[PDB]
């Protein structure tokens, strides 16, 4: 009935009986698996997600079925049967928010899930707010290189209007130009928002890592522009512990992993701008936004610098060069006193945080295809790890973007 | 607009539907309510009939002459038979097809551009465990080809009812003894330990080596099963050195040539085949790093980055993924020199996005397991990383089966 879960290197086995909590549907079903796809109210619905979330809170502190919980649950009732909506309490939202971090399938980090800075910007009423509380998260999280997981929350959706909304898909993002001649100069996965920015009036630059500005959006209003001031922006220079080379690649990253398009739900209600931010995976930048062909697409650059055989798969020059820029980044980093996870030390103390939840909630909903690094998977635990994947609320999900 | 899944390769941008996935008419263990897609492991005249005359179409539109009259009495033969016996047989030719689309529809393999070329053995005409062998022998034979290596699959007598099954005990037709020592630990393939322990059981002398080749447990039905050593000048090994790297070969590593999968039921038309090898060539990361690197098989990366010279002390000198590259860069040097067939992860994924489309074009999709697809070393640095892949169960097939012990 509960599926049996197994690790292949331990011959472990647990049952998963979480997963029976899950309200929302996925993807797949019994005639076909789509688990390595990317991408997929009225009163009742959304009082009986209300009430499954209050519960939960006081379940969290201990005071399930307490005077304050039965009143706090009247407070609500009452609320979505005058205006349809209701409203969070800041110390339930700070619940929520640490609980869509935990129920993030696709997230490695989550052994870090209750150290959350929770910053309630549900007081914003302009895009000019919106700014100056995107610019403290930022002073907040980067913490001089000693980096702090944090996560904003402006205004929920309301019926009658626009959502709040960042157009950015993380705070920090480096420009993609378009030449003439088609190929991109910056970073490809970019080319939309840069395009987007210059529509609304930014000045671009011509340079392979111009830090983007945030284009913001209140309510119904055309989105505006920021520019972050660079003081505020932490790069770190790469720079290769053993090839002198390297640094002359000019090649850099920055420090602050920032996550500013997906929706935050929080029983029921809905969080369109929520950034939220940790540290990085070496992976992340090392593998997939320097070496991915439709990202910064260095490898060969890098293979030719390390007079490598190009000629032939065999020769496994792709293999090579990539470990080596693996190590660039962690190098940079460690040097630069920015934190860092590699993916061994990663997938390790997920390994742990398996552990922690089973024995807590008697499960926990993960990704495999996601969880597994980009290189060296089979190097790793979690590669030898069962998993079983599933919709957990309080979440994080994708949304449209608003242009 | 297709009410068909939408599949999007994230590097070119390109989308299909696959409209394949319409013809599977066997459940996998996903819901709606959860994916179970990283799971390794998750008659009655009616149902027989069924699925043997959906073979017969199978078959009778390949070769495009569906709705024929030796269409429909090919029918009406296959009904009759199980009409009179409860079961039926397969035409020569009709088990050749059946043979390659079973591999044309494995999800779990990289190596399906290849499918229309397989040698079918036929030895449904098998009758005890010492012809087994004598089969076995002749299908190691061709398919090494002295290194110039070719896929074959033969096909031993199908299960009946109330007759016990030919079966072959061992999961692989080449494989490693693992030795359960003393203190616990394992000397060899620690895989093996349990048809190890089943080959000495049944009176085999055991060696006490890391690359001992394991003798074949075949079994006739209703009968117990017969131990055959393989000639070991059948076997081809190929001895692992390193092109740059002049002590590797000093560690004496050595893998056998042909991956031969023997425990496995090919299913046809409802028909089942319990002995059934097939055999293919490697892919390198199949021996470089998994065989070799997982820590619950021979686990030499530690081994293999002290001789490198390698900081095993911490994660962040990707002490793992140094050596893990230069066992994989080994382990293709050294079949390349032998001039044993091999293929690296690189060239195999890219000929998979290659018969990706070929399946789009022919059939409307393609079954594809992305977690076994996927190489286990540098898996975004090959093309099927970005690659959406749907995976649902076509038969013919080839299915896991239960141990016959
Ligand atoms: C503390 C350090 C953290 C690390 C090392 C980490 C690691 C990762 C990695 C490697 C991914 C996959 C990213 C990709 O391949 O694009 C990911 C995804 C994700 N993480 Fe974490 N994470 C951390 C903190 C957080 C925090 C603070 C949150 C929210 C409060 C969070 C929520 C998520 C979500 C929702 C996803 C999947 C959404 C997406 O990126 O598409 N993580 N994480
Ligand atoms: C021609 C060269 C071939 C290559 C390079 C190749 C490659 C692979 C690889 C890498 C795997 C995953 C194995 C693992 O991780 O343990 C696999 C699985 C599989 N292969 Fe192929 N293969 C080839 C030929 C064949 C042939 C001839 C057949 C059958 C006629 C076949 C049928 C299968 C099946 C059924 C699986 C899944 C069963 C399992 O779990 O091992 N392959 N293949
Ligand atoms: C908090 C945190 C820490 C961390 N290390 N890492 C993260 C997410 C990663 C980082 N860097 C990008 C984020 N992940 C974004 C994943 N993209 C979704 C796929 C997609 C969908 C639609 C369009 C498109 F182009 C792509 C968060
Ligand atoms: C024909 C061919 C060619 C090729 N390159 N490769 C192959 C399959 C590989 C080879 N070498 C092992 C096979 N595959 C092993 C299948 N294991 C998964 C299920 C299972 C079941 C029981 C126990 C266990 F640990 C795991 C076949
Ligand atoms: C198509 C495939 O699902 C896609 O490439 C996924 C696979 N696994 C991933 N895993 C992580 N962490 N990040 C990704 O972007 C992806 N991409
Ligand atoms: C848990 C996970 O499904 C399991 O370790 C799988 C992952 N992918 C794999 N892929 C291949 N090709 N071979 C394997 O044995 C595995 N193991
Ligand atoms: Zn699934």
């Amino acid at each position: 009935k509960f599926p049996r879960v197994k690790n292949w290197e331990l011959g472990s086995i647990t049952y998963d009986t979480l997963c029976a909590q899950s309200q929302q549907d996925g993807p797949c079903t019994p005639r076909r698996c789509l688990g390595s796809l990317v991408l997929p109210p009225p009163a009742e619905q959304l009082l009986s997600q209300a009430r499954d979330f209050i519960n939960q809170y006081y379940s969290s502190i201990k005071r399930s079925g307490s005077q304050a919980h039965e009143e706090r649950l009247q407070e609500v009732e009452a609320e979505v049967a005058s205006t349809g909506t209701y409203h969070l309490r800041e110390s339930e939202l700070v619940f929520g928010a640490k609980q869509a971090w935990r129920n993030a399938p696709r997230c490695v980090g989550r052994i870090q899930w209750g150290k959350l800075q929770v910053f309630d910007a549900r007081d914003c009423s302009s895009a000019q707010e919106m700014f100056t509380y995107i610019c403290n998260h930022i002073k907040y999280a980067t913490n001089r290189g000693n980096l702090r997981s944090a996560i904003t929350v402006f205004p929920q959706r309301a019926p009658g209007r626009g959502d709040f909304r960042i157009w950015n898909s993380q705070l920090v993002r480096y420009a993609g130009y378009r030449q003439q001649d088609g190929s991109v100069r910056g970073d490809p996965a970019n080319v939309e928002i840069t395009e987007l920015c210059i529509q609304h009036g930014w000045t671009p630059g011509n340079g392979r890592f111009d830090v983007l500005p945030l284009l913001l959006q209140a309510p119904d209003e055309a989105p505006e522009l920021f520019v972050l001031p660079p003081e505020l922006v932490l790069e770190v220079p790469l720079e290769h512990p053993t090839l002198e080379w390297f640094a002359a690649l000019g090649l850099r990253w920055y420090a602050l992993p920032a996550v500013s398009n997906m929706l935050l739900e929080i029983g029921g209600l809905e969080f369109s701008a929520a950034p939220f931010s940790g540290w990085y995976m070496s992976t992340e930048i090392g593998t997939r936004n320097l070496c991915d062909p439709h990202r910064y697409n260095i490898l060969e650059d890098v293979a030719v610098c390390m007079d490598l055989d190009t000629r032939t798969t065999s020769s496994l020059w792709k293999d090579k060069a990539a470990v080596e820029i693996n190590l660039a980044v962690l190098h940079s980093f460690q040097l630069a006193k920015v934190t860092i996870v590699d993916h061994h030390a990663a997938t390790v103390s997920f390994m742990k945080h398996l552990d922690n939840e089973q024995k807590a909630r008697g499960g926990c909903p993960a990704d495999w295809a996601w969880i597994v690094p980009p290189i060296s998977g089979s190097l790793t635990p979690v590669f030898h790890q069962e998993m079983v994947n599933y919709i957990l609320s309080p979440a994080f999900r994708y949304q449209p973007d608003p242009w």
